[PDB]
């Protein structure tokens, strides 16, 4: 059996190696210190659900954090979603984003986004049949980054 | 007109609100404004807030919200989630000023990523935007925005 469960400092060496899966999935500088801190601080910059076989082992995680809607309010993000090859369709990503869901009720936040890479069609489906509004498609969003001196110059 | 961008006080909740509801109503779309002034009060302004807001003041006439995020691709972004003016107010550089002031909040920080989402139609925003050395993920990358909106969300949770 899997269960879906809130991140331990423990478990930052295998979300470390997991977060390199997923980066290397999506083609492209954390320490597992920074995780550490960052993922279970104060002051905690984020937060990380595992999924885990029941010794037992982790075979997937998210990463969300609290974000802002101003029509809707509280809102989660939903940042990483990954399951192992060996592990993938057997329900374990679908639980691990019905988790988020239980999360943002839990804490207020009657909504989730998340980003997501048009060539993975596989997850777009998933998210879809699962209830997601794709809003790019439909109403017409791009994201934009501005790195280092581009932010500079909007700066002025 | 003369214009002061500062940041947001709690008092200025009503004011926030009534901007975010004439621009729903504009659009048509009034009855899709779930968010209460008590929410923005408790959201913005206890110790852990969800946003931080710039207004315009001449009479409140405009905001700009954002938030920091942690991407796992670049670490700490800034990114912007809405900036309204009032229509009456359109044309005098308010949202230019909003968002050059928000990119200074990034950088004061000691962040230098900054994120939004522009609507395609707004090709002005989006020349302006490569023209300062920005890229767009959803073009050059396919990045798409994904939703699951307060029906589904429930669903998923077992109501
Ligand atoms: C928000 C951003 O992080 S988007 C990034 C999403 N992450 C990735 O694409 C990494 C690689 N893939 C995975 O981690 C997983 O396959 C996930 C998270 C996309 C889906 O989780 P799984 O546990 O495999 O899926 P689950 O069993 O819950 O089933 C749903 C669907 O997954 C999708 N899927 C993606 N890859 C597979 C796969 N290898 N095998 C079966 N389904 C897959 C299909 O849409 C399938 O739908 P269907 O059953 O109607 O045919």
């Amino acid at each position: 059996s899997v269960r879906i469960r809130e991140a331990k400092e423990g478990d930052c060496g295998d979300i470390l190696r997991l977060i390199r899966e997923l980066a290397e999935f999506e083609k492209l500088k954390i320490s597992e210190e920074a995780l550490r801190a960052d993922g279970f601080g104060d002051n905690p910059f984020y937060h990380c659900l595992v999924a885990e076989i029941l010794g037992p082992c982790v075979v997937g995680y998210g990463i969300y954090y609290f974000i802002y809607s101003t029509w809707k309010g509280r809102t989660i993000y939903l940042e990483d979603i990954y399951v192992m090859p060996e592990y993938r369709g057997q329900g374990i990503g679908s639980k691990i984003i019905k988790k988020v869901a239980e999360v943002a009720l839990d804490k207020g936040c009657s909504q989730f986004r998340l980003a997501v890479l048009d060539w993975n069609q596989r997850a777009m489906d998933l998210y879809k049949a699962l209830g997601a509004q794709d809003l790019t498609e439909a109403e017409g969003w791009h994201f934009f980054c501005f790195q280092g001196e581009a932010t500079r110059k909007l700066a002025g």
